[PDB]
């Protein structure tokens, strides 16, 4: 337990799980939404899906 | 054409063809029927198989 003649210094990062806020002011985005498309895969014999 | 000291026997099995009668009593058995229906399977370079 002797001292070198030369001194550290150690570095070293952690990492934080975090719970957020998030404010929007109002009317700021503007949305434009589409009418939904169908479509049907082939018939499978008990059941079909859109 | 010595006789070895020792016999055999010989297994084999043989196949009949034969002609047969089923007799099935009167309302034996409940049968219950879907509507068919019809899927495409194939498309090749010519034709088109459902």
């Amino acid at each position: 337990k002797i001292h070198p003649g030369v001194a550290m210094t150690v570095v070293r990062t952690d990492e934080i799980l975090s719970e957020n806020i998030l404010f929007s002011s109002r009317a700021s985005t503007s949305m434009f939404i589409g009418t939904p498309n169908v479509s049907r895969r082939e018939a499978r014999v008990d059941a079909v899906t859109f």
